């Protein structure tokens, strides 16, 4: 039973606008809200492939904010930890640029925060940064803080 | 098992008028609503047939707006995803067209937007566009958004 | 089945902020709350892994005194109780300190109130002292309250 | 499949606050009252230790009153009701007395009431007077007016 | 599957005061309520013993009349229909007096009451007089309108 | 309301006998009773004799008049296959025993639906002889249809129940 529940809030005084998600691994039952404006927050969810198949549920999602730029967040609940361990990664990306597999890339082997049930900070840049934890469980719990 | 549930936004400046369900592959157990209003939302669902039968989820759908063309639609949830994947497009039909084999083959075999679950927005013409996303899981749900 | 409810009073009057949550064994349903107003008492859970794995219950976690310090706390909730037992303490670490392997083990391997279904008082120093308990069951909920 | 709960009123003229609860055998899902009021019953439960244990829930636990002394009580579920039986009973010590095994043998090997599912008074003393039931069923359910 | 319900209404003009309840076999999930002020109506409950084992619900219990006198009631469900049959009595007995073994042999083979879901009627003495009656199935209920 | 709750003589319909029917829970032998009170008194609840069947509520003890009464039965729950067939004696405050039968055998093959009212001469509390006579008189057939009989005394009785064991005694007692 692998499923990650996402919240992320927007403070930074701008409307945040959709842009995709790339999924790598897994797939989502709930499609992601296009828009999340500000002193507002966001909810997301993701969940195994459905079958008997040995894999993660590995994805990100690229949100558009009303700064011109575009958050990059990630999370990976993986199906087995024997090597594979979850991850979550938050950056902005100048512009608007699409979450995909280059995306995840990036966010996952660059410096991207263990699962490890703690919460994690940064200065995201562009005036702006996040407060996120994600839960070690197989089931994974997300939460993001985006401050300006 | 695959059940689609279908949301589309009816902002293109006119009601839309239900014309048919032309049902490629799989079935519904809802009737095609009559009437899209403006400023409302259209509601549909898909599912596979009852059974172990190896056939997937197709549907094409025509709704006749106030503009004087009808829109072409239609969604596409393989059985056998080995071969297949997800497949979606939206076009508008000028005039009275209604849902038949002639959607499914220009749009599915046409330029299909990809099940992927990504924002894809372009002009559908007669000034308006469409803004529509559907998940890469076999139980998925859409929202394609329509605009003047 | 092993499981624990954790809560925590901050009597202490000032906000406790939260830094982490180091789990040597188990995972947790909920994250751990970012805030900690004065006169509001945590609401914490602490939880078995899935699968017929012999892993306990056993996790340390600290948060931020608005007096510039960290209190961290423990718990210890072992599977197979003919060899282990209830354990929990608390101990303050001056500055920013966070929740780690060295925390468990340091609480753990301290001076640790047995999980015997019985009250403990010290005061833990800083104008702080706790208050608290946790049931001897497998299934058991911790209250603790810091009194300044 | 045995059960013990607990519900003792105070009357004392003052205030009660939990010390300890010793369990010999068995364990409670519920927190010791920290406070139970003048003229206010208290609430505690416990129950055999879960899985295929041939141990009641046989147990005791020591509460402090505003007195000075220390109201103890004991209970005595067992699982094999052929060779064991239903006991009760309640003793006051002088100062802070904490619950432990002594505590449990003296409040069982003592004078204990039985089972009887019938009230018991005796002068307490120390201006405390009891009056107790608990029943003889397997879950069993005491209650103790404890007045002046 | 044996059960029965036992209710006691007190128009004697006087509070009654619980006393005990004696058991040889059987026993209640609910304790006995202490007391039965006047112009209110007792609720008393039995049940069979938990597991396999061939014994009914058979027993007695008293009450103090605070005119100065003792009310005792009886009830017995067998077990084994086959053999033994639904009986039931009261009589008030003089002063303070317990129920125990002694109360229900005089109570038990003391002329009771055919619970044959019928009336029974007689003046217990002292100013009181009972009216009850019970069903003759395993779970049967007992009322009974004490009047002067 | 609830079976034994006195409500009026004309609340007593049709409608509230299938209520209080279907309140006490489905079982096949299920018998709802209710008796129009229509007789000059108050009816004060004697005994219910069971030689065999049972029931959950209590008889009415006082059955005011322009009031009736409300009542119902069920099968015997155990390893014995009977009906609900027993009777019960009432006592109206005019001074004489109401006696009332009826029969909801759990077996129509070979049995079948009954019932009777009589009133009996002087204090008759239900027996073994109540039923017995309510039975062999002139039992009156389980036919979906109204009854009438000249209960003497200055008293006459008019009830009906249904055929099938969902027994539903609703009797209106008059002049």
């Amino acid at each position: 039973s692998r499923k990650i529940a996402v919240g992320i809030d927007n403070e930074s005084g701008g409307t945040w606008t959709a842009l995709n998600a790339y999924f790598r691994s897994g797939t989502t039952d709930v499609i992601l809200p296009e828009f999340v404006p500000n002193t507002k927050a966001l909810l997301y969810s993701g969940r195994k492939d459905t079958g008997p198949v040995a894999t993660g549920a590995v994805a990100a999602f690229a949100y558009y904010m009303s700064s011109g730029n575009t958050l990059g967040v990630m999370f990976s609940v993986p199906f087995d930890y024997n090597w594979y361990s979850n991850w979550w990664d938050v950056k902005i990306y100048s512009g608007k640029r699409r979450a995909d597999q280059g995306m995840y890339e990036d966010l996952y082997y660059g410096n991207p925060y263990r699962g490890d049930n703690g919460w994690h900070e940064k200065n995201l840049g562009y005036g702006l940064r996040m407060k996120g934890i994600m839960t070690s469980a197989g089931e994974a719990k997300m939460q993001i803080k985006i401050s300006r």
